[PDB]
């Protein structure tokens, strides 16, 4: 309706302030150039363990495109592929311990795997009732009308494992489809009682791990691995990976790695995983580098920096999430007008903090969000934090 | 399905689908084996993706941004790169232009909302879809069926579209510039002249069409139409031809920012999901330097010259066309997956199309015409083709 006006008027606004639609240049440290040439510490990076400025990725991407000089890694988008995409997938199935597709982005890869999932033929050709939880990423729940087209589909209230017992007890088969890490409320899919449902019902298990893989787990095989330890055959993950595995692309994780079905099902289907462009070969080549980093010593290291970061940071400023170890934070301001000029505010002194505003979030529930990374020095921080502090004096 | 899915095995069985390759200069493949052959099934029409200037300004993007990622941390600005890019492409078809990491993503963010009314003065179009009508699109229906009223009419049946017209105060039709099984166009006189006379709202996926068709490699659509007007869109893949990487939105003429806004502030894939990597951004700024100078016009020169030369040796549906694609129908799933193990053998990987791609019966193997085969390939293929008669 003509709430249209007013997110217009926000998103209007957000661009007249400089704070949305700038040309800003990757600075080294986390932070951001300008046309003037001020600089500022970006407080809203995804790249959560600082891995997008890891001379190691950067150089394999580099030297994979210059070793096979093609982009594409199809053969010209013929239905053969170059060794570095199989190696890359290789090295993502030894990471994560599953078979593992790639695709040119993590919304790809729910296109290519929910409306199989819906049909039945990941579930022995039983269609099952599709469950959503309300909090879902868009790339998911924007795609139950294709859903839809082969089964029932539910939306839960978040997180209500007790609806989705009830279903369970009421259909043969049921499929969750969640995030494992929301990135607003804080809260985290409950893992716990969606394993026993599966082990009491068989219920498929279908996570969003976009801000899980990384920042979470050993070796950031993320939220969901880390808990289970082995995949089973009823679960699937799709993640993107250029949040923090410091790549390019998504990727489904089909199941076990020793079971090819799910894997020949969604590529024999008619979806992106068949008609999509591949990865190009840089992204590729970084995949294959920072699958190797995600093995070593590195990540524990950049994951101890990180949760160092976070005590830091909920140290000098409190927002929501304080507490928590994933590192989005969300600094309440209410008012739109308010968080944006927050946000200009902030940029001029040094800081960019990304604003959110209705229609990003609820109206009268504005506020900006940061996210914490590995690559944040102490003096970010703190001088951050002197900033939000004097503003409000 | 279960046909088809032996179907499936049997292709990778006969490793003529789901082998590992390597890339070999002049339109080549290497097997483990150290087989060497020759791709006539390549989507990269006119050779773009063995151009060292495409490729150099690739690595040379990376390295001087020193970021794969063309935002900022994913936050909701971009590198100067990003914006090169856009203007780039922008100065190329006369039109503003987003890119995106794909084809697909470029008809996710837009199908929606055009459905919705967004994009016609908040009057919900009746959403017409081509028979044939890509699948990137195809399988959005539903979403579209969520904000109006969808049909999809038989291929190119302009007579029923026009009915349609008449019915309807506000009708889209979504279709392709260039079909890729077929060998059929999109009817453009007929859909201008409805859009002349009814405002009917044109939605042309140009895949095929970007770089083969047109001055400067415009495309289809935007060489015969000229200048795009405010009822007309494009989506295009920029990985087939153009010789780099993702997808991109035409949404409109170049000095309009409205339809731009209007989809980078909907609830979709051009707001929520990763933008193209600085490799492809660069090769985007590099190929529309190319498609501006004259080795676009010699490079297209080549690629008819190669039709013309393929068209005398070789019957295969699509003859007489200026579309570089070419079926050699053979019916039978096994005679056509076995047809594709002798030619590899041969020197010559063509794709076999079986059931479930194509009809049960209309087997056949799928070759493109790219302005990067010489002389010598075509004629040797010809020969090992009319040999497999014997
Ligand atoms: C290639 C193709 C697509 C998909 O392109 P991607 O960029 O790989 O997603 C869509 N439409 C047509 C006609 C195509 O040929
Ligand atoms: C990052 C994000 C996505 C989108 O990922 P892309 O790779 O850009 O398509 C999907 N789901 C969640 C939870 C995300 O955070």
């Amino acid at each position: 309706k003509k709430l249209r006006h007013l997110s217009d008027g926000y998103w209007d606004s957000a661009a007249r302030l400089g704070v949305h639609g700038a040309v800003l240049q990757a600075v080294p440290g986390g932070r951001l150039s300008a046309p003037d040439g001020r600089v500022a510490v970006n407080m809203s990076s995804y790249s959560y363990l600082g891995l997008d400025e890891s001379p190691r990725i950067i150089d394999a991407a580099i030297a994979a495109l210059r070793s096979n000089m093609v982009l594409n890694s199809s053969l010209g988008r013929v239905r053969m592929t170059l060794p570095l995409l199989e190696e890359a997938e290789c090295a993502l199935g030894d990471l994560f311990g599953a078979d593992v597709a790639t695709l040119n982005s993590c919304s790809a890869a729910a296109w290519a795997t929910l409306p199989v999932l819906a049909s039945g033929l990941l579930t022995d050709g039983v269609a099952p009732v599709m469950v959503f939880d309300k909090r879902a990423h868009f790339c998911m729940a924007s795609l139950k009308s294709l859903c839809a087209d082969e089964t029932r589909v539910e939306t839960i209230r978040h997180n209500d494992v007790d609806a989705l017992a009830d279903i369970c007890r009421k259909n043969k088969r049921v499929a969750y489809v969640c995030d494992s890490v929301y990135s607003t409320g804080g809260t985290l899919a409950p893992l716990e009682e969606l394993f026993a449902l599966q082990k009491e019902f068989g219920l498929f298990l279908y996570f969003d791990e976009a801000h899980s893989t990384s920042v979470i787990g050993d070796m950031g095989r993320g939220y969901v691995l880390d808990r289970m330890g082995a995949i089973n055959d009823s679960t699937m993950l799709i993640t993107s990976l250029n949040k923090g595995f410091g790549a390019s692309g998504g990727a489904i994780v089909f199941g076990p790695r020793d079971d090819d079905r799910k894997r020949k099902i969604i590529q024999r289907s008619s979806g992106p995983l068949m008609w999509s462009q591949r990865l190009n070969t840089p992204a590729l080549g970084a995949i294959i580098e920072s699958a190797k980093l995600h093995r070593s010593e590195a990540l524990p290291e950049l994951q101890a920096k990180l949760h160092s970061n976070i005590a830091l940071f909920d140290g000098l400023v409190r927002a929501a999430g304080q507490g928590n170890s994933v590192p989005i934070r969300y600094l309440e301001l209410g008012s739109e007008v308010d968080t944006l000029e927050a946000s200009a505010y902030l940029f001029d002194n040094g800081f960019y903090v990304e604003p959110d505003f209705f229609p990003i979030v609820s109206r009268g529930a504005a506020g900006l969000r940061a996210r914490i990374r590995s690559s944040m020095s102490t003096a970010d921080i703190e001088q951050f934090a002197h900033v939000w502090h004097k503003l409000g004096v």
